[PDB]
């Protein structure tokens, strides 16, 4: 089954960086610039994996995923280009599997991802 | 069913540490030293999630775990004393679900096998 992993981020720099780092792991990858896009994303595509990012223009990124969260229970890791314990553990708490912040490397990234993969893409 | 932790760790005080963070979430406690006790826990109880040191009596959690991996896909998630972005790397690569650093927030701890709890039980 081909993964389907969806960005959520804004900037373009970080959006092309994360979408050719899922591309090399042989994954389909949509992008979402804000919650609207998310959900209409969401909607229309399977998604096996949302990365999203908790700053981020329009509704936060904590807020999105509780909305998330409240519809299902697809695989979900947060970004962060500022490590802050409190966005941490708030994002945790409310269903995130993983939170990586900047600098991350891209290897851990999908190694987690493919892990996660593993026991949820069923 | 209520969950069932193992922890593999032979420092005494780390070790208890782990059982209390763990026990203050009412789950079941299992304590191990080293490979061969792991080895035991795992065929007498139920384990739902495994939490190991890298560095053991003998065998290495590494080695312990790329072994487990290819018995089990039971939650794991390993500790260590130290950041170290190689092992870090291998301890996912070989199927960790999670790879934790002292010094640890126990609710992020607490937090991390909750979720992952969910995902495998």
């Amino acid at each position: 089954q081909t993964p389907h992993i969806l960005i959520v981020e804004d900037e373009l720099v970080t959006r092309n960086t994360l979408k050719s780092i899922f591309e090399a792991e042989g994954y389909d990858v949509f992008e979402a610039t804000d919650g609207a896009e998310m959900h209409q994303i969401l909607s229309e595509y399977d998604i096996n994996l949302v990365i999203m990012d908790i700053n981020l223009p329009g509704k936060n990124g904590l807020l999105l995923a509780r909305e998330l969260r409240e519809q299902a229970n697809v695989a979900l890791m947060f970004l962060t280009g500022r490590d802050n314990e409190v966005d941490k553990i708030l994002g945790l708490e409310i269903g995130a599997d993983d939170y990586i912040t900047k600098p991350f490397n891209p290897r851990e990234l999908t190694i987690r991802a493919r892990n996660l993969l593993s026991r949820t893409m069923q």
